[PDB]
């Protein structure tokens, strides 16, 4: 069993744990309650094992894409933030922490791909995908390419595919319809066709992966790339004069990247559910709380409006949130793994020529709906 009278928190060591501990001292100072933070290896794997025997931490911090499986095994307690507290965070973040209609976690930070460009090569990045082909011809006359990004993982191409209508699973009334998949509709085919055309016209090469794109970009060979916050440090050291901005639109509609939400859940077996709620709502999810974490280590875009507005003075963090607000929340249901294999394959086959956009997406849809 979990000891009553105190709080034990688990969070990955790459996050600001000393910060959370700092909020913990504040909490103890205030209430006299002890708060201890631990960061075990493979904690996201350990949690379901120890929580299943009625043990583990009171609170667990991790990307929401793992909370669906946790809730599915009843490993998380239903949280009870009232309407006023909920209105303190961007509305879209709450959709990432709902399990079959029930809120099962507090969103903390938001992640999503943005458009990264070389300010020297491109003082004014393109507002649309449509204008990239001609921009590439212009730049190639100077021995540079317009854009390069990972074409081997679905996360990087989906923003364009979803712009005109593609989606993973229909989400309405707080829930997903596992039977409504939009992988082979006109919107998706339009986006993939445009991606394929770029390749066909030699603006991009179907073989470009993550390593190749970063190399080209950090080396000043290509004017733009698509990647998340986790890639910035590597660019900082390349000394490239880079900027981060909203993704290009397609057919007048915003690209829609998948959004990841760092969340804090309460162990279903925790006898300290009330202390956890007090800690999370009134200590961590405040400007002072988040300020303590961020300082120890960067949080990036946060879900708390008031503090997000402060961090947003950094155009890169503001861009992450803009792209996230226009993005598609990453579904946490089990079928999402089928979508990721099916779509990775379709994109690679359409890109290589092994399949037409029509056939590749037709087979993916069928695969995901089975």
């Amino acid at each position: 069993k979990i000891e009553e009278g105190k709080l034990v928190i688990w969070i990955n060591g790459d996050k600001g744990y000393n910060g959370l501990a700092e909020v913990g001292k504040k909490f103890e100072k205030d209430t006299g309650i002890k708060v201890t933070v631990e960061h075990p290896d493979k904690l996201e794997e350990k949690f379901p094992q120890v929580a299943a025997t009625g043990d583990g931490p009171d609170i667990i911090f991790w990307h929401h894409d793992h909370f669906g499986g946790y809730a599915q095994s009843g490993l998380l307690a239903e949280i009870t933030p009232d309407k006023a507290f909920q209105d303190k965070l961007y509305p879209f973040t709450w959709d990432a922490v709902r399990y079959n209609g029930k809120l099962i976690a507090y969103p903390i930070a938001v992640m999503a791909l943005s458009l990264i460009y070389n300010k020297d090569l491109l003082p004014n990045p393109p507002k649309t995908w449509e204008e990239i082909p001609a921009l590439d011809k212009e730049l190639k006359a100077k021995g540079k390419s317009a854009l390069m990004f990972n074409l081997q993982e679905p996360e990087f191409t989906w923003p364009l595919i979803a712009a005109d209508g593609g989606y993973a699973f229909k989400y309405e009334n707080g829930k997903y319809d596992i039977k409504d998949v939009g992988v082979d509709n006109a919107g998706a085919k339009a986006g993939l066709t445009f991606l394929v055309d770029l390749i066909k016209n030699k603006h991009m090469n179907a073989d470009t992966d993550y390593s190749i794109a970063e190399a080209a970009f950090n080396k000043g060979e290509t004017a733009m790339t698509i990647n998340g916050p986790w890639a910035w440090s590597n660019i900082d050291t390349s000394k490239v004069n880079y900027g981060v901005t909203v993704l290009p639109t397609f057919k007048g509609q915003p690209s829609k990247p998948f959004v990841g939400v760092l969340s804090a859940g309460i162990n279903a077996a925790s006898p300290n559910k009330e202390l956890a709620k007090e800690f999370l709502e009134n200590y961590l999810l405040t400007d002072e709380g988040l300020e303590a974490v961020n300082k120890d280590k960067p949080l990036g875009a946060v879900a708390l409006k008031s503090y997000e507005e402060e961090l947003a003075k950094d155009p890169r963090i503001a861009a992450t949130m803009e792209n996230a607000q226009k993005g598609e929340i990453m579904p946490n249901i089990p079928q999402m793994s089928a979508f990721e294999y099916a779509v990775r394959t379709a994109v690679i086959n359409a890109a290589s020529g092994r399949q037409t956009v029509d056939e590749a997406l037709k087979d993916a849809q069928t695969r995901i709906t089975k």
